């Protein structure tokens, strides 16, 4: 009936539940469109996967039962968790793509959020079966146990099986766990909260000559990522006070706090719910701009910073862009556009 | 040697510390100028008293001291925990009312924190040092007075019958004493459950700050703290909202305003971080506001209380707005009058 459907997901892993609704939308469509979400991000515990593996296990899932692979196109999407528009408009730069000669289409699946968003295009719903848990499956893959009721396959051989099978020898795999455990042990020590908690952090982002001020990490989450210089608000300082402390303590930058306070430009704060894997965290993120300056200040890595650097704007940034925590590669793009 | 000393104090209440202190600065100068901080807020636990009854127990306690009346003026100070220089001014103002043409002016404050704001905010002013080794503890004394001890070793006066000894024996059978009280004993409950986590929390609220045709959308609050106290529309922000829908979802939940969520889209101007450590008694508590506007609306929107909102009201900006200005809820005046400034 329609010439394309239009189909998204994260895909961490690729399950049963998503080979049945591609086959509902592939018999009212010619063709499929899967959008993969969250992508261009380092590995963590609720996207241990990247694009192009995801793209493979997908790919050799269907290529099981049926199903012709000349009528599904994959697409990768970013994280815009603060610029909803930006990743509007690159979901409809991923369809007009596949679908600009009056194409008829259809998004087949956050249902309203969809309808909404794309009234251009006709919402079929598909309501599945017992409820296919991405994370229950996650976290025994971390505990040993691939759960094959989830899989395509029965065949250890054959499809995302196959890729998660040798995926446990791999050394993502035991970082993985290695993050999980630290995780589940941290979670537990906050159960004591009468409500569960809030985390108030703070971040700097500061540019000297067209360089950002990195910063290595040395433990969980996001172990050896690139980071802004940061750390938790404490109790008995402000805002712009911890904004400072944690920047100095992580790189013993060679400005002053005076210095710094003439080049701040602004503070904006991060608040996408699920942002960090420790809980709810908050981020309160200062921005310094020094337009130039003799040479780039004096850095040295201390307390949780395990490396520290200068790393200009444009390519070199993009290049690491998949090996930051977090939401930070975000923060400096919205950063920089709009304070800026 | 000075003509003008100048001291600052909350003297919630005032004591044997501060009589000590103004002693010294009497012997330094020939008028010192008494300047109250923290003025015109309503009562909370840890500002029990306000500017006239602290006053009153100054000039009472230098009388049983006794020093010349004469010798000693006393002026309010307002917070602006978020206006450094409308601080500083305010004391300028508080100075030059009493000091004129030529005075030699000393400020008199603790050479241990405090020294460095001091020395760096009023350069044309000289410094007195003061500080003995007597630790006199606002709090642990309030605390004692919470469960119904006034601590004697704090008392100028050694006699019931006088001073702020008298006024605190007298306080104690107020009502407002009372509703002190219940909200120390809110704020002691609240801290035990969270005595047990790992790290001290840092609480995240938010508020609105609502106006339509120059009308404020103020709820009057049915719980601790600040029961019975005028505040902004708000509350604690949920784990699985962002600030922005938090800010709405309280708005709805305490006032019911009929507006849509669109509609206040449009009206919203901004929002606005607060996260002075010590505004709120629970604890560390940071807010974010909240601010929307409606010019040359039809009518003010219909609205009713629920969840902690015990009354609701629309209250124009100007006159009656500054009336119950000391009748707010923690630091929310301020919040107002910087909203209005920068964002409106
Ligand atoms: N919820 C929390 N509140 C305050 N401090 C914390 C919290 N969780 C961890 N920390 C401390 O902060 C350290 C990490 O450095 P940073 O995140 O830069 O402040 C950890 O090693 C903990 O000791
Ligand atoms: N730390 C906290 N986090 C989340 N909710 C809380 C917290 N403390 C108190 N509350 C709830 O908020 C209520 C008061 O309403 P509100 O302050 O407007 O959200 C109390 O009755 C509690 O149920
Ligand atoms: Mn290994
Ligand atoms: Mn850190
Ligand atoms: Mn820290
Ligand atoms: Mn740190
Ligand atoms: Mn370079
Ligand atoms: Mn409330
Ligand atoms: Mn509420
Ligand atoms: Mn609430
Ligand atoms: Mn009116």
């Amino acid at each position: 009936m329609y010439d394309i459907s239009v189909f998204i997901g994260r895909f961490q892993p690729f399950h049963k539940g998503h080979l049945h609704n591609i086959i509902i939308a592939l018999q009212n469509s010619k063709k499929v469109i899967i959008n993969i979400g969250s992508c261009f991000n380092t590995p963590n515990i609720k996207n241990p996967f990247s694009f192009e593996q995801r793209k493979q296990m997908i790919e050799s899932d269907l290529q099981v039962a049926g199903i012709d692979l000349d009528t599904v196109v994959i697409e990768p999407l970013a994280d815009y968790f603060y610029q909803e528009q930006k990743w509007q408009d690159e979901l409809r730069k991923n369809v007009y793509k596949h679908a600009k000669n009056n194409n008829s289409i259809a998004i087949v699946g956050s249902s309203s959020y969809y309808i909404r968003s794309f009234p251009e295009w006709d919402y079929i719903g598909v309501d599945n079966y017992k409820n296919f848990n991405a994370t229950e499956f996650r976290q025994k893959f971390y505990n040993g146990i691939i759960s094959k009721q989830y899989m395509c396959s029965n065949d250890p051989k054959l499809g995302t099986y196959n890729f998660l099978t040798k995926f446990m020898d791999t050394q993502v795999y035991q970082d993985l766990v290695a993050e999980n455990n630290y995780v589940i042990e941290y979670k537990r020590l906050w159960l004591k909260a009468p409500f569960k908690p809030n985390f108030v952090t703070v971040d700097a982002l500061v540019i000297v000559n067209d360089h950002i001020l990195m910063v290595q990490r040395k433990a969980h989450p996001g172990k050896d990522l690139w980071a802004l210089p940061g750390g938790f608000l404490e109790c008995d300082e402000t805002i712009a006070q911890a904004i400072i402390r944690e920047l100095f303590e992580e790189t013993n930058i060679n400005l002053t706090h005076e210095q710094l306070a003439i080049a701040k430009r602004c503070e904006k704060v991060f608040d996408y719910p699920d942002r960090s894997v420790r809980g709810r965290t908050i981020s309160h993120v200062g921005l310094f701009v020094f337009d130039q300056w003799p040479s780039l200040p004096e850095i040295n890595a201390a307390d949780d910073a395990k490396d520290v650097k200068w790393i200009s704007l444009g390519s070199n940034i993009k290049n690491i862009c998949d090996r930051m925590l977090e939401d930070h590669y975000q923060i400096i793009t919205i950063l920089l556009e709009e304070c800026g």
